């Protein structure tokens, strides 16, 4: 896992999310070209968001993480671990 500081625009924090499903986790499915995730250069389709703001998402339903990334404030601090495996068959 790494850590990752994005700081949210104007569109948001540029990416999105799918799962959240049963155990399954959060995964991002989409980087906005251009917007804060994209340009982290660390953020990519794949990765599992395992944590916002110290907040544990692992478990978390889609919506639940979604209110945590709307409620993250201009600055986000997201631990994320990519795993190609777990997003495609999830």
């Amino acid at each position: 896992p790494r850590r990752i500081v994005i700081h949210r625009g104007s569109t948001g924090l540029g990416f999105n999310i799918v799962g959240g499903e049963d155990g399954e986790g959060i995964f991002i499915s989409f980087i906005l070209a251009g917007g804060p995730a994209d340009l982290s250069g660390e953020l990519r389709k794949g990765d599992q968001i395992l944590s916002v703001n110290g907040v544990d998402l692992r478990n978390a339903s889609h919506e639940q993480a979604a209110i945590a990334l709307k409620n993250a404030g201009q600055t986000v601090t997201i631990i994320a671990q990519y795993k190609p495996e777990e997003y495609s068959r999830f």
